[PDB]
């Protein structure tokens, strides 16, 4: 699971100005992580919320 998380973190940091994977990108991320598309989407929702959450 560390590799799965690191796959998504790496994508996220490379796309900080638009941290919203397209449908095709979600599909590739699912393949790379071994997570479902649903899990990939939920991870990104939670990541974007974490970035903006108050100190
Ligand atoms: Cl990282």
């Amino acid at each position: 699971p560390k590799v799965a998380t690191n796959i998504m973190r790496a994508w996220l940091f490379q796309h900080l100005t638009h941290p919203y994977p397209s449908e095709e990108q979600k599909k590739q991320l699912a393949q790379d992580t071994g997570l479902t598309i649903l899990q990939v989407n939920n991870w990104f929702i939670n990541a974007r919320r974490r970035i903006v959450q108050p100190m």
